[PDB]
C-alpha cells in the first residue's frame, strides 16, 4: 500500500478514546519543533488540507527545559486561555531559541506585554484555575499517549505521524507529504 502502518505513521497500542482529531505536541525548548513552527509551519500546512471547521489541537509539553519548560506550559495555557497564541508563538520560540533572552517566567511574560496582553490581564490567567485545568488538559494528554518525545502529531488518539518515513531534500515536499499523510488518516 502507498500508506502503510510503520513507515508514514504508526497505530497506537492502546488507543484513545475522545481525543482530539488532530493533536500536537511541542516544546518551546525543542529544536525540531522551532523547525517545524518558523521554517516549515507544519501545523498551518496541515490545517490547510484538513476539512475546514476540522479540530486541531496544539499543546506544550514539560519534558523539556525543566524549570523553565513547566512555566512555558502554563504560559501556553494562558496563550490558550486567552487566543493569543498567534501573537506569541513566534516571539517565544525565537526568545527561548534565537536570541536567548527568556530564562525566567518573568522574561516570558514580557512576551506576552510586548505582545499587546495587558500585565493585569496576564497576571490574572496564569494565576487563575481556568489555567490550571488547562495545564492540567495538556499534561493529560500527553500521558495518555504515553509521550516521550516532541514535536509530534496523533490524529484521532490512535495514530502518531511518523516523520522519518519521509524525505528532507526539499523543504516544501517534506510538508506536502506530512500534511498529506495526516488528511490520509483523519479519513481512516
Ligand atoms: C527540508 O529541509 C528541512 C528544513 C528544516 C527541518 C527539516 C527536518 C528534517 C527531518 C526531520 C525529522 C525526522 C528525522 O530526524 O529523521 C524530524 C522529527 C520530527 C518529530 C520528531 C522527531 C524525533 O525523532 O524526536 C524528529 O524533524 C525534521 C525536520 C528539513
Amino acid at each position: 500500500a502507498q500508506y502503510e502502518d510503520g513507515k508514514q505513521y504508526t497505530t497506537l497500542e492502546k488507543p484513545v478514546a475522545g481525543a482530539p482529531q488532530v493533536l500536537e505536541f511541542f516544546s518551546f525548548f525543542c529544536p525540531h519543533c522551532y523547525q517545524f513552527e518558523e521554517v516549515l509551519h507544519i501545523s498551518d500546512n496541515v490545517k490547510k488540507k484538513l476539512p475546514e471547521g476540522v479540530k486541531m489541537t496544539k499543546y506544550h509539553v514539560n519534558f523539556m527545559g525543566g524549570d523553565l519548560g513547566k512555566d512555558l506550559t502554563q504560559a501556553w495555557a494562558v496563550a490558550m486561555a486567552l487566543g493569543v497564541e498567534d501573537k506569541v508563538t513566534v516571539p517565544l520560540f525565537e526568545g527561548v531559541q534565537k536570541t536567548q533572552t527568556i530564562r525566567s517566567a518573568s522574561d516570558i511574560r514580557d512576551v506576552f506585554i510586548n505582545a499587546g496582553i495587558k500585565g493585569e490581564e496576564y497576571d490574572a490567567a496564569w494565576n487563575s484555575f481556568v489555567v490550571k485545568s488547562l495545564v492540567a488538559q495538556q499534561e493529560k494528554a500527553a500521558a495518555d499517549v504515553q509521550l516521550r518525545g516532541v514535536p509530534a502529531m496523533f490524529v484521532n488518539g490512535k495514530y502518531q505521524l511518523n516523520p522519518q518515513g519521509m524525505d528532507t531534500s526539499n523543504m516544501d515536499v517534506f510538508v506536502q507529504q506530512y500534511a498529506d499523510t495526516v488528511k490520509y488518516l483523519s479519513e481512516k
